[PDB]
């Protein structure tokens, strides 16, 4: 992959983050491998630019080859999309725990696979962890997705920008941000906080949301406010707020123009 | 017309103007008679809910048997849908210029020909006429758009506030502001005085929009944010970031759904 501070872009395949309109991400959830490899052949006819792989959703994550066995399974199906692999933490609203080692291995086998183009790290995971397996990661030609999610308030929005610039400073290709709206203006904060990083700080495109129904303008309005990416529902929604990946793509069609 | 502050709504014929997914509204720019009966003809087959007349763009604005010919004659194109009267004055972006006795005569004519639905009314017009107008279109049973526009810069979101207030106060069935944003916070000060303002706050409908490319998001945002209608554009806009009329459906619908 490939990556410009000066066009605040990273290349995934010959997808370009960070240029023109957002590019469109959405999450498969099997359980088992039959779920992924019906979701995958549902999905391939969908017009979305990059699949994230929750593996959290996945009952077998802590079988090392059914990782492999599933990555794989996506890869011959969805072969023209970068495949981002995420594990989202229990402690951040995913759907299993692993201790932090666990889930730092699980990271360290998806990258040496060569089998996912990018990963998720949380941000909160661990200073010292975070920064060996962006290292590792970037030594086998993976990109890293750092994120933080909220999935209760809306921190303020120099907090919000702090924890952006931490990503950064811990060497994420793109640092990324979901935070839970309690009131209108919570949302406005959000972007704000946006508006602030891409401008101020950013040197590499950054992907932020306001969650719920609420919020849904923070997933639309990326290109004029600064969000390189926005997730869509092919059926269920892998986060509340929103929308199916084709009224999602209209809408950034739209706004393109 | 009726008006309802339980809901904050204002019904114009059928049209419910603060319920549901923002209206919206088309302008009507024609130097003649029958440039705005060819307009209105080309305007026919669009979606859109209220018809505004553009008058500051007639050329025998100063001849009051012209202006009412010129209503009748869009009258006789567009039967379903309301027209809302506006002399947009030199002062406040619009092609030419009238004194103000000569606007409020012009507003008044326009309340007796019954055949407008509303009449646009400028804030900075003079506090005391336009209370005097106001109560003379409501005792003709016609529905007033009290309206600012700022076409250089975002005034602070606590001065936009205090206009809107300020149209409440004297009398606006629907308060109307449209500011220029010359940053992307400006786009976001405009949202944040709408919330402001509308939440849990106003006592009837209010129209706002952030223009120019930089501010469409906006045109399209009103139901979470508080803007109860909305302008798109036919063939050519009547300011800067109004998007096609179809375009505005299509996504005022997918936020609503
Ligand atoms: O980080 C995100 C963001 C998300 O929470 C959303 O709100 O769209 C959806 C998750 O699947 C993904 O890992
Ligand atoms: O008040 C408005 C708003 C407007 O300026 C716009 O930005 O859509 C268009 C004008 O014709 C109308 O009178």
């Amino acid at each position: 992959y490939f990556q410009s501070n000066a066009m605040k872009t990273v290349t995934v395949r010959d997808l370009v983050v960070g240029e023109g309109a957002p590019k469109i991400i959405v999450s498969l959830m099997g359980k088992t491998i039959t779920d992924v490899k019906s979701e995958a052949l549902a999905y391939r006819e969908a017009d979305f630019d990059i699949l994230e792989w929750r593996v959290d959703h996945f009952a077998n994550v802590t079988t090392a080859e059914s990782v492999l066995e599933a990555a794989g399974a996506i890869r011959e199906i969805i072969t023209d999309k970068p495949l981002l692999f995420t594990f989202r933490s229990a402690k951040e609203g995913g759907e299993q725990a692993l201790t932090t080692g666990q889930y730092i291995d699980l990271n360290r086998a998806a990258v040496d696979s060569g089998l996912v183009d990018m990963i998720d790290l949380e941000l909160f995971t661990g200073d010292d962890e975070v920064k060996a397996t962006v290292g590792y990661a970037h030594q086998h030609n993976v990109a890293v997705i750092m994120s933080n999610h909220d999935f209760h308030k809306t921190p303020a929005a120099e907090e919000i920008v702090q924890r952006l610039r931490k990503m950064q400073e811990l060497g994420a290709d793109i640092p990324m941000i979901a935070v839970m709206p309690q009131t209108k203006a919570d949302v406005l904060t959000l972007l704000t906080a946006t508006v602030e990083m891409q401008e101020r700080y950013a040197d590499r495109p950054i992907i932020t949301m306001s969650m719920s129904k609420t919020g849904v303008i923070s997933r639309l309005a990326g290109e004029v406010f600064g969000s390189a990416a926005t997730f869509g529902a092919v059926k269920k929604a892998s986060a509340p707020g929103q929308i199916s990946v084709a009224d999602l793509r209209t809408v950034l069609t739209i706004l393109h123009q």
